[PDB]
């Protein structure tokens, strides 16, 4: 037994292998000199779209947390610059994202940064939703908390982070995966922030759709995007309703 550190993944990530089994695991080495609430909402999870987590060790100062090792990497490495991926892989990775965000806010749990970088892919490029270190709890005894914390990626976020006080933290993430969905079908984010001050963000607004990253996403998808991408976070699509889609729905190959 023991492990070695072979290499680094992205403190810092090594990539960890036994001596003896030669199986691997990704060490998160976090400086504490977030962390509490990281380990703490991560020995809540279990499941098959959420990055597995083995355990901690605190050792000193150097917190560590070992975490399962993702061989496919990044989908973000996955979307070819103003290209996207094919439409049946994009997808698959999107049921799948789904199937992660259903469980994570199941269990009241929102993760709060959901972007291409933090959905890594395994072996067989299965979808595991990555980092939990902005992720907050927004359930409790059947009780809903409002949250106020600026927290996640400007291009990602809702609008309604930058505009209002406090806001529900579901519908945060169903915008942030509608952004994601948006660079696998374009290869392309459609705006560097969603405020009225962004001129492609005031064109999404007007349905100018002949415009970029939309003209070049299929008219199945891109219905559903509409329904995501709905400033009032209220009239928004929630996940039970993206399940039942048209596109969501449609066989492809
Ligand atoms: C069409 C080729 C350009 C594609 C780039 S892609 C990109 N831009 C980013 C811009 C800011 C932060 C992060 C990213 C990022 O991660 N990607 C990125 C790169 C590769 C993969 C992925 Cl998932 C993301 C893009 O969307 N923009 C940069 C250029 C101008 C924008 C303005 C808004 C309207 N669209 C174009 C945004």
């Amino acid at each position: 037994e023991d492990w070695d550190l072979v290499q680094t993944l992205g403190g810092e990530v090594q990539l960890a292998v036994n001596r003896v089994t030669e199986e691997a695991v990704a060490v998160k080495i976090v400086d504490m000199k977030n962390i509490k609430k990281e380990i703490c909402i991560n020995k809540m999870l279990n499941h098959e779209n959420v990055v597995k987590f083995y355990g901690h060790r605190r050792e000193g100062n150097i917190q560590y947390l070992f975490l399962e090792y993702c061989s496919g990497g990044e989908l973000f490495d996955r979307i070819e610059p103003d290209i996207g991926m094919p439409e049946p892989d994009a997808q698959r990775f999107f049921h799948q994202l789904m199937a992660g965000v259903v469980y994570l806010h199941g269990i009241g749990i929102t993760h709060r940064d959901i972007k291409p970088e933090n959905l890594l892919l395994d072996e067989r490029d299965n979808l595991k939703i990555s980092d939990f270190g902005l992720a907050t709890v927004f359930r409790y005894n059947n009780r809903e908390r409002l949250l106020n914390k600026m927290c996640g990626t400007l291009p990602y976020v809702a609008p309604e982070l930058l505009k209002r006080r406090e806001f529900h933290a579901e519908p945060v993430d169903v915008w942030s995966c509608g952004i994601v969905l948006t660079a696998m079908l374009a290869g392309e984010l459609p705006w560097d922030q969603p405020s009225d001050s962004c001129q492609e963000y005031s064109d999404w607004k007007e349905k100018k759709t002949y415009l970029n990253p939309w003209k070049k996403i299929d008219s199945a998808p891109l219905a559903l995007l509409h329904k995501i991408l709905v400033e009032n976070p209220s009239a928004r699509i929630t996940i039970p309703d993206i399940k039942k889609d048209r596109w969501y729905n449609k066989p492809l190959k």
